[PDB]
């Protein structure tokens, strides 16, 4: 409370700088004060950034839904963001227009790896594949991994992707099969059979997997899914994946192929979340466990427009 | 020419040169395999360097083609319960050696476990060295300038005899046919995870052995584990029982790949369920080894169960020799 009142004292003298900092540590003591994030809502409201007022609102009022200073600036920001979220999205679908009308294999095994920890490099991945013969110093499961991905997306391009008829849980079962066959042959395509704790989440527990795994691939060929926009359709799936947690390892590796399958299947070129937003993507699924997957669906989103922009740069 | 070359090694026999007659008698048989009268000559040849398993095998090929040839007949009568006594005198002598072995053994035994999986993939093909294979179990790293897929054999290998001498080795009840697919499934998993632990599509030429259709392949391997489990696999001397069960898998060749390695490995999951210790086939064997599998393919399977029988005899040798 001296904190948020110490913020407050910023704000009104001028100091922007010491205010957010002063706001961020009421919050990292208590993350459930109602009154610090309605008024860190407003304070963003000031330099424009109502996407993250909503945000600061909307976990105000999961606390306290009766709180009146939220529930005065929620229902104003609620549909706003809306919008705002409906334009970026039509601003992606003019972007793949222009695509659609006009080396990256690696590229993407090299992202979806190194997010994970894998240090293998670029031109280590291009040896490997290309090779097939060992790059020296490396861990053989390291090496594994990348020729793993290389097959699972190979089979999802000339099995999956132009294929007619709805997905099955077989599909999502044999994507995994080659994602973790080279590194763990006994539990590459077969459920968890523990239960665990990643990171601060709990996931279900594995008598509860095959059950979760039929209602999400129930949802994934459900009208309400293909109603969605592409982009979203695309970023929960992913979520959901990672949530249920169905493997004891490849989880964010299938969910991400499992991701651009559905891009590719609305016409959207395959989208790479590279390395150097590990933590930037963490902090969104965090978010995400928290009670709110908008961040996630709008990282997934500048995820699909950073990789169209380096697609239009072509005639 | 072939009757010539016989009538040739024929006039050196009684003559006396028998260096020449046996060179002689070679050429017959490689210019017609099938010959009856030079098969039965040079059976009676051979049993005055008293060999008579060499005697009787040659007898035996001739009666494969006219059943009712007098000369081989009347030899073969004669030779088959001969060589049925010295066969049963030879596992008897194994078997001493068996006890004497059961009277550093354990460090020894795990000093000669990488030294196993060598032989297992080099006698398959594989480059890799006993001191690269070290390297990759041991450090998990892998060894430069070697093809992943060879490296992989090697992490397969080590993976498949864990898990049987973990699971398999002191379990009780019958051997099933999930456990025949659980070790394939760490021997070629790798290597292949896809076809890994799954039984071959595809009819395909094994040298000069066709095996059977893929649409046959699981009602033969259900025939085959039935016999594994039968009062009359029980019965046989575990060497013999050992090295027919590595015969028939390889008759069936139910993988893709990865068959020879499966079929080491249960042939030495057999012998260490009769309390004897886990055999080597050497990479030096390689032509040996094929040779008396082809021989077996032709119609004798005794050759094999006698090459199984001397590298359990050579095992058991350098156990004996280690501890002294």
């Amino acid at each position: 409370r001296a904190a948020l009142n110490q913020a407050l004292e910023m704000k009104r003298q001028g100091k922007r700088e010491k205010a957010q900092k002063l706001f961020m540590h009421a919050l990292k003591m208590d993350p459930d004060f109602v009154d610090a994030l309605t008024e860190f809502g407003i304070f963003s409201e000031e330099d424009k950034d109502i996407i993250q007022a909503d945000y600061l609102y909307t976990r105000a009022l999961t606390i306290s839904p009766y709180h009146e200073k939220a529930l005065v600036n929620r229902d104003r920001t609620l549909p706003l963001v809306e919008e705002i979220d409906q334009r970026y999205f039509s601003i992606i679908d003019s972007k793949v227009k222009k695509v659609m009308s006009i080396e990256t294999y690696y590229h993407h095994i090299y992202h979806t790896v190194a997010i994970e920890g894998n240090t293998l490099t670029l031109s280590e991945i291009r040896h490997i594949l290309e090779t097939r013969y060992a790059v020296p110093g490396k861990s053989l499961e390291e090496q594994n991994e990348v020729i793993g991905m290389h097959a699972a997306m190979k089979y999802i391009n000339t099995t999956l992707v132009s294929r007619i008829g709805s997905v099955t849980i077989s599909d999502v079962l044999e994507i995994h099969r080659r994602v973790l066959g080279y590194v763990d042959p006994v539990e590459a395509g077969r459920f968890r059979t523990t239960q665990v704790l990643v990171g601060h989440h709990i996931p279900p527990h594995p008598q509860d997997v095959e059950k979760q795994m039929q209602e999400f691939v129930q949802w994934l060929n459900s009208e309400e899914a293909m109603n969605l926009h592409p982009v979203e359709f695309a970023a929960l799936a992913h979520y959901k994946l990672v949530y249920i947690h169905p493997f004891i390892d490849g989880n964010g590796r299938t969910s991400r192929l499992l991701m651009n399958l559905i891009l590719m299947q609305a016409g959207y070129p395959p989208i790479t979340i590279r390395k150097e937003q590990r933590s930037d993507y963490y902090h969104v699924l965090e978010a995400a466990n928290e009670g709110d997957v908008r961040p996630f669906i709008r990282f997934i989103a500048k995820c699909t427009e950073t990789t169209l922009d380096t697609l239009l740069f072509a005639t």
